[PDB]
Order: structure tokens, then C-alpha cells, then sequence
């Protein structure tokens, strides 16, 4: 499951830039805007509105799902990586709290998630932090990137 390992490694790496890899490349926390996100990804499959504070982009084939929340000034406040639906084992489906240990060493923090039964393994990445949100089964549901 080296695909999931290389993923965790690539996520940890780009997190120091305040970006996520692949399709989300060059969209920087507190720097890139809602406008840049829309320019890159098109219109969301579920946009900001109501109890939803994320521009949501559904996973499509091998292309993963993403969520973008913004500050008042319209710059990115958080990036949420959802993995894919098809062959999920190759990404977040294969991301366990143990592969996080084998790849990134010990975790900085373990935090509670409000309104859910998930556990968040936090890795500090310079000015930013990577929140690996693991579900009831030992697999990742989504990975969050935000400023420290």
C-alpha cells in the first residue's frame, strides 16, 4: 500500500507551503482566493451556503474530493482532502494511524472532533498543520490543512 504511504509523505511535504498537492497545487492558505479555487476547479458540487462553510468538490474517478473554506477577506482558511471513492485503498482508505507513524514518525497532537466520533491526528508543518481525521475504522475520512 505504498500509494497511501507516498500520499501521506506528499501531503506532509506540501503542507509546509500551506498547499495541498496534485489538483490543489498552487492554492495557498491565507493567500489564494475563492476566485482562484473556482478558476482551478470550476463551480462546486455543493457551494458555501447554510450550515456548509466549504466549497465542496466531489471525487471523480481517480480525481479526489476537496473542500475549501475562506476567511472574511475571501482567502483560503482551510483545505479539506477527501480522497477518492473508486480504488480508495490507494489513498485515504489505506491511510491508517500506523502508516502515519511509519511515514511521519510520532504525532504532535491527538484532538477530538466536534459533533462527530472521529479522531484527529495532528502533524505540525511549519506555519501550518495537517489534521488527519480518522473514522471509527482505522482509515482516514479527510485530511485538513490550516494555519497554526
Amino acid at each position: 500500500n505504498q500509494s497511501a504511504a507516498e500520499l501521506v509523505k506528499n501531503l506532509y511535504n506540501t503542507a509546509y507551503k500551506g498547499e495541498m498537492p496534485q489538483q490543489a497545487q498552487g492554492l495557498t492558505i491565507n493567500k489564494s482566493t475563492k476566485g482562484d479555487v473556482h478558476a482551478a476547479f470550476g463551480e462546486p458540487e455543493r457551494p458555501v451556503g447554510g450550515d456548509n462553510r466549504f466549497d465542496l468538490y466531489h471525487w471523480n474517478m481517480g480525481q479526489p474530493g476537496y473542500g475549501f473554506s475562506y476567511h472574511k477577506d475571501m482567502t483560503i482558511s482551510e483545505i479539506r482532502y477527501f480522497g477518492t471513492g473508486v480504488e480508495r485503498q490507494l489513498n485515504l482508505g489505506g491511510v491508517t494511524p500506523e502508516v502515519l507513524q511509519k511515514q511521519l514518525g510520532p504525532v504532535n497532537r491527538v484532538l477530538t472532533v466536534p459533533f462527530t466520533d472521529e479522531i484527529d491526528y495532528v502533524y505540525d508543518t511549519g506555519r501550518y498543520e495537517l489534521h488527519f481525521v480518522i473514522g471509527t475504522d482505522q482509515t482516514a475520512d479527510h485530511v485538513n490543512l490550516k494555519a497554526k
